[PDB]
């Protein structure tokens, strides 16, 4: 179909990469260095996508907050925050219920929960643009250290405050608001340029992902672990979120979901929600006909907070080892895993290796060794390419609901 060139090219690249991964792996053998060199275009595409995160997040968030009126912004943010909280709680509850029902497992926390508050208020803005803050205790004195990795939470709250102040100032801040308004358009144009090269990177990324698997034995060893996660994802994406859309807005959500499936394909191939955010803009804001200010406000905050699938994974995979590691279920034990998983879901970054570093917190919450990550770690990657879809749907669904709630004020 004409005018669907991007979607058709992405589908063709995906199927070609799947064919390459299923063919070249069994008809040849490559060393680890050759496997690394095979996925070089995918690495270049990832790097190009990560390059655009810094100027897009701040510009879009500042524009979204300063575009609205002085009083409407606080109320809209309140609805968005409460929506995110309810969705995360529902996701954790559903994941816990499923992992407990299927029971597939038959066969330093106070210094990490405080790091979120220490990261929301960075000491230096330029350092927070490319570095994070991590604290450790040693003999027992608290020692601070700065590690590499872009800080998104502190930047996001800084954009919140800056946009609110600029909107309050009014005429004096007009130059500063037009600057970021132009920056947002320039960044969107750059993302549109990257769209041209993205299919080839997607093809090579999929091929490299299929190649790196070892013997397919881990598929059978931890098959139930994949099954519970996929069932939870399907339930959360088909039964709960469409239900809330239909209850709030008397429209069918399936056309809304299917129209923007290109963002789903891109995110699922690149296994990242923060990096796919510009694609989420390009799809939702110009296909589902949602307000620009709403998408420039709800999506940036929900890109790092609305991580439903992450929280579901924390819950299911923590109760998995709670069953496996010579332990039994506990009533208050379920509650502490739910709370810790919610906090880690709020506390996790938008990178494909996330969900493991924040996993240690919820593993130690129930008093278990930190070395149990090596259990599901083998399939932990192959599966993390499936936790972003529900995040993208959650943000897109939230945009329409918050638009409907505040239609009069818009
Ligand atoms: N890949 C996830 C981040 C959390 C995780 O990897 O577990 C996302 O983009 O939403
Ligand atoms: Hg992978
Ligand atoms: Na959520
Ligand atoms: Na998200
Ligand atoms: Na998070």
């Amino acid at each position: 179909l004409k005018n669907n060139w991007v979607l058709l090219s992405t589908v063709a690249a995906v199927v070609l990469g799947i064919t390459t991964g299923v063919l070249v792996r069994e008809h040849s053998n490559l060393s680890t260095l050759e496997k690394f060199y095979f996925a070089f275009p995918g690495e270049i595409l990832m790097r190009m996508l990560k390059l655009i995160i810094l100027p897009l997040i701040i510009s879009s968030m500042i524009t979204g907050v300063a575009a609205l009126d002085s009083n409407v912004s606080g109320k809209i943010g309140l609805r968005a925050v409460v929506y995110y909280f309810a969705t995360t709680l529902i996701a954790v509850i559903l994941g816990i219920v499923l992992v407990v029902s299927i029971k597939p497992g038959v066969t330093s926390t106070v210094d990490a929960m405080l790091d979120l508050i220490r990261n929301m208020f960075p000491e230096n803005l330029v350092q927070a643009a490319f570095q994070q803050y991590k604290t450790k205790r040693e003999e027992y004195k608290i020692v601070g250290m700065y590690s590499d990795g872009i800080n998104v939470l502190g930047l996001i709250v800084f954009a919140l405050v800056f946009g609110l102040v600029i909107g309050k100032m009014g005429e004096k801040g007009q130059i500063l608001v037009d600057f970021f308004n132009a920056l947002s358009d320039a960044t969107m144009k750059i993302v549109q340029i990257i769209m041209w090269y993205m299919p080839l990177g997607i093809l090579f990324l999929i091929a490299g992902c299929i190649i790196e698997v070892e013997d397919w034995e881990i598929f059978r060893k931890l098959g139930l672990y994949m099954a519970t996660v996929l069932t939870g994802l399907a339930i959360h994406s088909i039964v709960i979120l469409p239900l809330i859309y239909f209850i709030v807005v008397r429209k069918n959500p399936f056309r809304f979901a299917m129209g923007m499936a290109q963002a789903l394909l891109t995110a699922l191939m690149i296994s990242s929600s923060s990096a796919t955010l510009p694609v989420t803009f390009r799809c939702a804001e110009e296909n589902n006909q949602v307000d620009k200010r709403i998408t420039r406000f709800v999506l940036p905050v929900g890109a790092t907070i609305n991580m439903d699938g992450t929280a579901l994974y924390e819950a299911v995979a923590a109760v998995f080892i709670a069953q496996l590691n010579d332990l039994d279920l506990g009533i208050g034990q379920i509650i502490t895993i739910s709370i810790t998983a919610t906090s880690a879901s709020i506390g996790a970054a938008g990178v494909p290796q996330a969900g493991l570093v924040t996993m240690v917190i919820v593993l130690s919450a129930v008093g278990l060794p930190a070395e149990d990550v090596t259990l599901i770690i083998a399939v932990d990657c192959l599966l993390d390419r499936f936790r972003t879809m529900v995040n993208v749907l959650g943000d897109a669904f939230g945009t329409g609901i918050v638009e409907k709630l505040s239609k009069k004020e818009l």
